[PDB]
């Protein structure tokens, strides 16, 4: 029947979806959520064989093991085992678009397992098998007999094996197809893999059983009272002696209980549901659930007889909270939420798309430790354990249907076609049936990037009808259609409108007030974190805090989707699109996370943590005002530390207990601060510290910080003049300056400082020259490629203007002897095809102290694209171990991404001054620096800088970080000015005007000497 | 103004005067001005100015130079934004071009006297025999900032000898959202801490 090429057939003999079951035969076990003897895992070693198509699978495989098969671990993706290549493509489908057909060459994974079944499981009850996730479609056989079929790679498919099993040994045969008609609905931007990538298990249920149950919680106006309502459905023979008891527990204390026989209220002319019953429990002063305080109760559902004999028990964690939109605001327990969210794909560099508890926990802890309180399941239902962890650790979740048809033309071609309504509805309804009892899920999403079709309106209404406790959102078709309760645009900018036809992305501030609009606005995706990004992130949070209806958004995204490969020396390295021979591919576009695949943080993570702080600060005189952004908790695990320092030198510090009510304020009076002796700038740094460890953080965890410039004493005193006077030696080709053991050499033909000496030791490997370009960041490149150039991308504009090819033309190079110093004056013109791009005018003043004062004045043609930077660069012969600087740090920071950085004295090993982005580019910059120290060198002024073993050229010519080779010496880039990095999106220019170098004329000065 | 340095050096084809001043008030150093005057064979004086402003003093209203010229000419010719008075936060209507007006038009008769007549984005100014080139803001009249500051009505103003010239490298916005609380937006406040500007003075 080729069921994999028919959207009309999405399954065969699959059982109804339902909330997590364990079928405890002991109530205390259910209450405590301990393992159930009735729920077994079949994970472990299975037999596997790969075939090019379903037609190549031998029939004998149904009866017995194929000797050629291998023993492999399950769950797993077979691409991760090397049977075939994983494919990375963004929008364009990995198969020819010819619905509902798929390629005849359809990679087929043949899984099999010989397992044992206790006879007690077959002497009574129902034994079912559960496949939590099979990508993308499959047929199932048990002991040679066909059992069923199933689609949708992200939800569990369950089958009754009761009539196929025998006591003892049994053999499962599972034929998994890589491509199916379901693939047309799974075009998410991520690696395309396949196989049994989620848990497989066996569940035993009694013949008379609990077949489903829904838990709801209603509250009074002030949430001081609540009613828990549990609808319980059963299957099997109805008997008057049957009873259902629902008990609610708060720890080891039962707070409420209710029992009743089956038989619901009359619903229509034919009566009611004889196979259902609804229990209602009252709860006075319930402990409310929130991401701030994840209070949870335990609800135990017992199916038993009147005489008290337990048949079976099921249960779930319950979080008492109310989600509702009122007067244009999304409220949780009556308070307006501020979503500090992030999109998170289920990805592991080693295991591909197989998720495990440890990795999930590591993610949740890092998220919360970095002030996130929400996560979007981009773009499909997650591994069941994920919701349990969010319930317990406390994170707001957007559960999303596994539906994305991005590659269709137009995007809604399938979603507006009634023929596909059946397949789509099942991806939505079965998600709701599975996850509706999880408190962490506060919003339902209809899917992602599938345009806007009538099927969306139908399913939107279905959800509103079955579950009125959660809002429903969907971004497709313009982000504000009739299929969404929330305006949820992706990459809409703060102030700049992007009037695309039919689906514009208005400034989010403007979007809110369009004629007739009243819904809240929460970006489902924003701040694209591809490589060196997140520039302008602070602009978003300033708007979120100022506009009540701008309630936040979900950053895109959490972790780089890089995969591990091995070279000759067996060394592993991070790979991206195209690295597996997969073609066509979308190269590095699979890496947009705040953290690397191994969860190591990207510098941008700290910027997000800072802007997402829950405490705000203001300074007036000696008074610090601390305002809380928590909605429910008091600051009962917070301590404020303050420090005053003169140019990095501490002068005073202290700590004060924080005691602020949610959304409240606290005034802290700083004691009399001593008077600074030396000149310089005094800085105040405050930070909130959590004295006690929590479930997600260790003792001493820093959750927030802020800095302020206090008094500044300008230096007026002049240093004692030196008796020594530098000497100038003039020759036809050079201007040399000697000062004792030091020498400076200026090439009269090039006009640059070509060499420096301290004794007989050369200090340079490459001359000190101006630099106006940078190895292009992901945001500078956008979607441009060699085969498809995007003339609008920053990198293409710089290239076309000749910025990377420009040659320095010497206009002037003179030397003058002053009373106490030697003055070198130069002038260069950078041209490209008769066009003067930049003009650099400099003066080098070397005095008896051995200090070289460099003054630079640059002219930039107003009609050339604004340059990436205006500075100097050279390759030092020295390779030191430490880098010490007085400026913003300690992490990498750029003009439009430096709010998290603090001004102070920093000292790091040279390696930390380089950020290992998988795709190399300009990196490691540190701004607002007044002093830089490296080996025998010291640079003073007010500049930005990066320093490493990699020239901009190598970074610019290298595709992967593992191919980088430390060059001789150390490359230094000192910029008077540097362009922002941008990031509002990574496919169009995103650097805001205030961060572009458009002034036309620039001035900066540096003093180079020895430390 | 407190003199910190003043030296003269003879170069190959020019004389170089280096100066440095500190403006203080009750022990506090508000501003520091470092300049260099380079006078070459062509008779042109290139003035380089680098100023430091203490981060904790209220941002200054302007950062430039001023002087009373002996010359009193009929016209003022300049290549910059004009022809009417325009300030940093009120210059969108002005146009860049060559403007030529009688001196009196370079003064705005506000009933309540105050800073007035400025013209921004000027690359060249011509008055009498003098020519100033660079990228500055300027106002030029027969009234010193001091007289305007001490006079309550425009009819009480009196032309002073010669002409007062104020050439700024930078000038603060004028504001206006309201007139009873600070209304100059942050982007128009002189808060950079360090400023640089260059002027070339010569005989037209
Ligand atoms: C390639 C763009 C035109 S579409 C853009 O690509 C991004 C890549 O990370 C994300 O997948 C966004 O969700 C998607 O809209
Ligand atoms: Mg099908
Ligand atoms: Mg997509
Ligand atoms: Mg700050
Ligand atoms: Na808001
Ligand atoms: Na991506
Ligand atoms: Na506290
Ligand atoms: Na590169
Ligand atoms: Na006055």
């Amino acid at each position: 029947r080729r069921d994999w090429e028919n959207p009309g057939v999405t399954q065969l003999n699959r059982l109804a979806a339902h909330p997590p079951f364990a079928s405890w035969r002991n109530s205390e076990e259910a209450r405590t959520d301990r393992p159930s003897q009735q729920l077994r895992s079949l994970n472990g070693e299975w037999r596997f064989a790969w075939f090019p198509a379903p037609e190549a699978v031998p029939e004998s495989w149904l009866e017995c093991d194929l000797p050629e098969a291998d023993t492999v671990v399950v769950p797993s993706n077979w691409q991760m085992h090397g049977y075939d290549a994983p494919i990375y493509t963004n929008v364009t489908y990995p198969i020819t678009v010819n619905p509902p057909f798929v390629p005849t060459e359809n990679p087929t994974g043949c899984y099999s397992l010989t397992f044992n079944v206790d006879e007690s499981w077959l002497q009574e009850g129902q034994t079912r098998i559960i496949f939590d996730g099979v990508n993308s479609a499959f047929h199932l056989w048990c002991n040679g007999r066909w059992v069923g079929y199933g689609q949708d790679s992200r939800l569990p498919s369950e089958f009754d094996l009761s009539a196929f099993l025998r006591a003892g040994e049994n053999r499962l045969a599972v034929m998994v197809l890589r491509w199916s008609d379901g693939s047309y609905l799974e075009d998410q931007d991520m690696w395309r893999m396949s196989g049994i990538f989620r848990d497989v298990s066996l569940l035993h249920k009694p013949t008379t059983q609990i077949s489903d149950f829904h838990v709801a919680t209603r509250f009074n106006d002030d949430f001081s009272r609540a009613v828990l309502e549990a609808e319980v459905q059963m299957c099997g023979e109805l008997r008057d002696y049957l009873r259902v008891t629902v008990s609610l527990w708060q720890g080891e204390t039962q707070v409420a209980s209710g029992t009743a026989p089956f038989g619901g209220e009359i619903i229509d002319e034919r009566g009611g549901y004889a196979d259902r019953v609804t229990l209602r429990l009252n709860v006075e002063n319930p402990k409310l659930w929130s991401a701030e305080i994840p209070n949870l109760y335990r609800a135990v559902v017992e199916l038993h007889t009147a005489d008290g004999t337990l048949i079976e028990a099921e249960a779930c964690d319950v979080g008492f909270r109310e989600v509702r939109i009122e007067n244009g605001l999304l409220l949780l327990n009556g308070k307006p939420l501020l979503i500090r969210g992030v999109n998170r794909h289920e990805h592991h560099p080693l295991h591909g798309q197989v998720m495990d508890e440890q990795t999930m926990v590591q993610d949740i802890l890092l998220m919360k430790q970095n002030n996130f309180n929400a996560v979007r399941c981009s773009h499909y239902p997650n591994h069941p354990l994920w919701y349990t962890l969010c319930d317990r650790y406390g994170l707001y979740v957007v559960d999303e249907a596994n539906i994305e048809t991005h590659g269709m033309v137009p995007m809604n071609r399938l979603t507006d076609d009634p023929r596909w309504l059946p397949a789509m509805s099942e991806r939505v309804t079965r998600m709701v049936q599975r996850d509706r009892n999880h408190p962490s899920v506060i919003i339902w999403s209809l899917g992602n990037e599938s345009g806007h079709g009538a099927n969306h309106d139908a399913l939107y209404r279905w959800i509103k009808s079955v579950d009125p406790s959660r809002p429903v959102q969907y971004e497709g078709g313009g982000a504000d259609t009739t299929a969404t309760d929330i305006i949820c645009p992706m990459y809409a900018r703060v102030d700049e409108d992007q009037p695309f036809p039919a689906v514009p992305k208005w400034s989010i501030k403007k979007w809110l007030s369009l004629p007739g609009e009243t819904r809240p606005l929460i970006l489902c995706e924003y701040a694209h974190a591809a490589g060196n990004s997140l520039g302008g992130f602070a602009k978003y949070w300033q708007a979120f805090r100022q506009y009540p209806r701008l309630q936040g958004g979900f950053v895109w995204d959490w972790v780089d989707q890089s995969l591990i490969k091995y070279d000759e020396n067996g060394n592993p390295w991070s790979a991206y699109g195209g690295d597996f021979g997969d073609t066509p591919n979308d190269r590095q576009f699979c890496m947009n996370g705040l953290v690397f695949a191994d969860r190591t943080p990207h510098p941008a993570l700290t910027e997000a943590k800072h802007q997402q702080q829950f405490f705000q600060f203001r300074l007036s005189g000696q008074t610090i005002e601390v305002t809380s952004e928590y909605l429910f908790r008091h600051s009962d695990n917070e301590l404020l530390h303050w420090m005053v320092a003169l140019d990095g030198k501490p002068l005073a510090s202290g700590e004060v207990p924080l005691d602020v009510a949610p959304q409240g304020k606290q005034l802290i009076e700083l004691p009399e601060l001593p008077q600074p002796e030396s000149a310089g700038q005094l800085w105040l740094t405050v930070r909130v510290v959590q004295p006690n460890a929590t479930a997600w953080s260790e003792a001493g965890h820093i959750s927030a910080w802020q800095q302020w410039r206090l008094a500044e004493n300008l230096s007026v005193t002049l240093p004692a003049a030196s008796h020594a006077i530098p000497h100038l030696t003039t020759s036809e080709m050079d201007f040399c300056i000697e000062l004792g053991n030091k020498r400076w050499q200026f090439n009269r033909q090039s006009g640059f400082l070509s060499q420096m000496w301290i004794g007989d030791k050369k200090q340079l490997l490459t001359p000190l020259r101006d630099q106006f370009t940078r190895a292009p960041l992901d945001n500078d490149i956008g979607v441009s490629e060699a085969t498809r150039i995007d003339p609008n991308a920053w990198v293409e504009r710089w290239k076309a203007a000749g910025h990377y090819q420009a040659e320095a033309a010497l206009l002037q190079c003179t030397a003058d002897t002053l009373a106490d110093a030697v003055l070198i004056t130069t002038a260069h013109a950078w041209q490209h095809q008769g066009k003067t791009l930049f003009i650099s005018r400099k003066t080098y003043r070397i005095d008896g102290s051995g200090q070289m004062a460099i003054t630079v004045d640059v002219e930039v043609a107003s009609d050339t694209p604004h340059p990436a930077r205006i500075g100097l660069n050279c390759q030092l012969a020295q390779v030191a171990e430490r880098v010490n600087w007085l400026g913003l740090g300690p992490q990498e920071n750029y003009p439009d991404r430096l709010t998290a950085a603090c001004f102070d004295r920093w000292d790091l090993p040279l390696s930390d001054m380089y950020t290992p982005y998988v795709f190399p580019s300009e990196n490691g910059l540190r701004c607002g620096t007044r002093e830089l120290n490296y080996g025998p060198h010291q640079w003073r002024g007010d500049f930005q800088f990066n320093i490493s073993r990699y020239s901009q050229q190598q970074l610019m010519e290298t595709s992967h970080r593992h191919l980088l080779h430390a060059e001789e010496g150390t490359w230094l880039n000192i910029d008077g000015f540097h362009m922002g990095i941008g990031g509002d999106d990574s496919w169009s220019p995103s650097v805001s005007a205030e961060f572009q170098l458009s002034a036309g004329r620039y001035h900066y000065q540096l003093v180079w000497c020895q430390k």
